[PDB]
C-alpha cells in the first residue's frame, strides 16, 4: 500500500438557492430555489449506514436572492445532530442563514460557526476555489465530458459540482484558466448529489487496491 | 453490440414504514417509520438531470403498522407529476396509502392505481419475489459481501435492497432457497438509496461496452 489518505472536499454552486432564513420548508424546490437539491447533496456527501464520513468537507455557495453570495461549509468530523433527511438539513441551513443575517459585513469576512460543524462566510465561488488552490489542493471539475475517472490519479482533491443549470460559462472560463482537471463519472448527465455518491464509491474502491 | 435491453427493477423492503395515510410530513423519519429513506429510494431509482428513467419499475413493501403488508409499485414510464424531493414523493405515497384504505380485502388482491404510474396491492415480500421469478426474472440481492458486480452478467434483473436493519434472517433464508445471486457494489455498507444509484451507474456503463 501507499498509506496515503486525503480529505474529500466538495464545492457545490447553488445558483438560485435562497440566501435569507425566511425559508418555506413546504416548498424547498420552488420558493427556496432548489434548496432540496442542496439538502440531498449534503446528505449524500456525509451519510453512510451506521456513520458519518469524517474525512469530508462540503462547501455550498448560494447565489439566490436577497443576500448573495453566502458560503456554507460543513465539516464532517464536527457535525452533530444532523440526519440524512431533507427537512432536517434544510432546518440546519435555515439556522446557518440566520447566523449570517446577524453578522455585519466585516464579521462575514471569516468563517462563523452556526451549529457544530456548520460555518457561514461571505465568499464567492472563485475566491473559494482560489483559497483552496493556495492551500495546495488539486481542483477537479466533475463534468460529463471529462476524462474517465477510472484512469485519473486523484490527490488532495477539491471536487466541483454544478447544479441543474450548471456552473455557467463565466465560471467554466475560470476553471479552465486555473487548469481544473475535468473528470467523468457516467455516460449520463446526473443530479449533482448522485455525483458525490459515485465519486465516494470510486475513492472507496481505490482505497482497497492502493492505500 | 448485443442490442440487449432490459427493465431495471428494484424491490425495497421497508421494515417499519407506516401503512396508513395518517402521515406526518414533518416527521418522515420518526413517526412515519423511516419514510424519508423510502422517498430517497424512489427519487434515486427514477430521476436523472433532465429526465425520468423509463425502463425502471420500483416496488416497495411496507411492513409498519397498522395495516401491513402494503406493496406500492412505481412504473417509471407512467409516472406523472412526481419530482425528486422527499416531500413530494411522501405526498404521493400518502395518496397511495389512502387508496389502499378505501379498498376492501378482495380488491387489494390486485394492483390498484392511485396516481399515474403508482399502484397499491396487498402483497408481501416473498410472494412478490415469487411472482417475479415466475415471470422469468433473475433475482439479485445487493449485499455487501456478495460477488463484485464488476464481474457478474446481469440479465432480466430484479434487485433486492434491504433497509437500515435489513431484509432479516427469515427473508435471507428465503433468498438463499430460491438461489438469489448476491452482488456487492462497494466495500462499505451504504444507504439503500445509494445502492440504486451505484447499480444504475454499473448498468449505464455496461450499456456503453456491450449493447
Ligand atoms: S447536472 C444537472 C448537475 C451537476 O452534476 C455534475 N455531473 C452530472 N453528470 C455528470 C457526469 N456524467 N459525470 C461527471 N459529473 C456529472 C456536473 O457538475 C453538473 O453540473
Ligand atoms: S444498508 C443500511 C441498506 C441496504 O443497502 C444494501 N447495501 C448496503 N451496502 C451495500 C454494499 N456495499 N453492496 C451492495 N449492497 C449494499 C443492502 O441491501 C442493505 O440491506
Ligand atoms: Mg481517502
Ligand atoms: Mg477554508
Ligand atoms: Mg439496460
Ligand atoms: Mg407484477
Amino acid at each position: 500500500g501507499s498509506h496515503m489518505a486525503s480529505m474529500r472536499e466538495f464545492i457545490f454552486k447553488a445558483n438560485k438557492t435562497i440566501t435569507s432564513s425566511d425559508i418555506n420548508l413546504k416548498d424547498l424546490p420552488g420558493s427556496c430555489g432548489r434548496l432540496d437539491l442542496l439538502c440531498r447533496c449534503v446528505s449524500d456527501a456525509f451519510f453512510l449506514s451506521h456513520d458519518i464520513r469524517r474525512d469530508v468537507v462540503f462547501y455550498a455557495v448560494l447565489y439566490g436572492q436577497p443576500n448573495p453570495p453566502v458560503c456554507i461549509k460543513f465539516v464532517g468530523s464536527e457535525l452533530k445532530k444532523v440526519s440524512p433527511d431533507e427537512r432536517n438539513i434544510a432546518i440546519f441551513i435555515k439556522k446557518a442563514l440566520k447566523k449570517f443575517e446577524e453578522l455585519d459585513e466585516e464579521q462575514r469576512k471569516d468563517w462563523n460557526q452556526s451549529t457544530p460543524g456548520i460555518y457561514v462566510r461571505r465568499l464567492g465561488f472563485r475566491n473559494l476555489v482560489l483559497e483552496k488552490l493556495e492551500e495546495g489542493k488539486n481542483i477537479y471539475y466533475l463534468h460529463m465530458n471529462g476524462e474517465d475517472v477510472e484512469n485519473v490519479d486523484i490527490e488532495n482533491p477539491v471536487f466541483i459540482i454544478g447544479d441543474h443549470i450548471g456552473i455557467g460559462e463565466e465560471d467554466e472560463r475560470f476553471l479552465d484558466e486555473i487548469k481544473a482537471k475535468r473528470i467523468s463519472l457516467s455516460p449520463l448527465e446526473l443530479h449533482a448529489n448522485h455525483c458525490m455518491t459515485m465519486m465516494h464509491n470510486v475513492l472507496d474502491k481505490k482505497r482497497i487496491c492502493e492505500i
